[PDB]
């Protein structure tokens, strides 16, 4: 499918080079940075999308997560779902496990206090994760069957809100430097 939104947020910090590329490729260079979420995707969310991706580059040098990533208000909750990262496993609270395009993922929840939300300004929300035992080798046409992590979460008490906001396949990162080319469908 094609996407038809582009986030590109940084806080600030250092240089986070990124490039909006042809139809759903996109690219990014970063270098001593603060917090950064770039990614390609859809401006509505669906419990029901499958999302397809191929990495030609996941190059990072430091923490940062190659991620499904979104938004839902009504309540206000951040959902990850990683399939890669860099020096740092994200963990959080856990809650059990789903096994989804051939991998097992761990279903986590963890909170954020005064942090920047799609809201703009500070607030606290929970966030919601499905994150992959190993890494998901790179370079090759991947699969999200995000209704399997919706029902996964929903089976362990974690529902997601009724008002859903972009849903992106993203570079995430934090204080670190690294590369990514990334092609969403
Ligand atoms: O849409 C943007 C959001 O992505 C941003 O929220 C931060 C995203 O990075 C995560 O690591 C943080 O938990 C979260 O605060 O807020 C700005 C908004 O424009």
């Amino acid at each position: 499918a094609s996407t038809d939104y582009w986030q590109n947020w940084t806080d600030g910090g250092g240089i986070v080079n990124a490039v909006n590329g042809s139809g759903g490729n996109y690219s990014v260079n970063w270098s001593n940075t603060g917090n950064f979420v770039v990614g390609k995707g859809w401006t509505t969310g669906s419990p029901f999308r499958t999302i397809n991706y191929n990495a030609g580059v996941w190059a990072p040098n430091g923490n940062g997560y190659l991620t499904l990533y979104g938004w839902t208000r009504s309540p206000l909750i951040e959902y990850y779902v990683v399939d890669s990262w860099g020096t740092y496993r994200p963990t959080g609270t856990y809650k059990g496990t789903v096994k989804s395009d051939g991998g097992t993922y761990d279903i986590y929840t963890t909170t954020r206090y005064n942090a920047p939300s799609i809201d703009g300004d500070r607030t606290t929300f929970t966030q919601y994760w499905s994150v992959r035992q190993s890494k998901r080798p790179t370079g090759s046409n991947a699969t999200i069957t995000f209704t399997n992590h919706v029902n996964a979460w929903k089976s362990h008490g974690m529902n997601l809100g009724s008002n859903w906001a972009y849903q992106v396949m993203a570079t995430c990162g934090y204080q670190s430097s690294g590369s990514s080319n990334v092609t969403v469908w």
